[PDB]
């Protein structure tokens, strides 16, 4: 169990308040399990920010959420672990330049961002991973960030609302 504490995830601005209306899943940020194996098993297009869990987190326009202030260059992404497993990957994914922000999220809204395999240790408690936010775009992204757990079929998904600056 956890969550993307820097820069800031989608639920977990809801646990503290600044996006409003997921109902359920404002009060279990580090709860967003599904299957792993994403982008083939996993959440249903449509419902990968809530993880098939928290279908209020699916909703998807210009305004609905807030964004997170991120400069364009290498960024360290926090994930604070309430739980720590034994972990087989980090994998991020990004809206393609040019998506609708008014529809809803889906694989085939994306493509790689970056991924980071892991030999099955147990992270710390706050887990970093170091990624590299490109300069080829401006704005409003999304940045999906999935955390594989090794030892069972579930994984934990973090969709973060980027203002990407440049
Ligand atoms: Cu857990």
């Amino acid at each position: 169990h956890g969550y993307i504490s820097k820069p800031a995830s989608r639920v977990y601005l809801a646990n503290k308040g600044i996006n409003v209306g997921v109902g359920s899943a404002q009060y279990e940020p580090q709860s967003v399990e599904a299957p792993k194996g994403f982008p083939i098993s996993g959440p249903a297009d449509g419902s990968i920010a809530g993880g098939g869990k928290y279908s209020l987190l699916d909703e998807q326009s210009a305004s609905r959420w807030a964004k997170v202030d991120i400069e364009s260059g290498p960024l360290t992404v926090e994930w604070t672990l309430t739980a720590p497993h034994k972990t087989s990957s980090w994998q991020y994914f990004i809206t393609k330049k040019g998506w609708d922000p008014n529809k809803p999220l889906t694989r085939s809204s994306l493509e790689p961002l970056a991924t980071i395999e892991a030999d099955g240790s147990v992270p710390n408690a706050l887990a970093k991973q170091e990624i590299n936010i490109p300069n080829d775009r401006s704005g409003y992204y999304l940045i999906l960030g999935v955390w594989n757990i090794a030892d069972t079929g579930n994984a934990f998904y973090q969709v973060i609302d980027a203002n990407i600056i440049n």
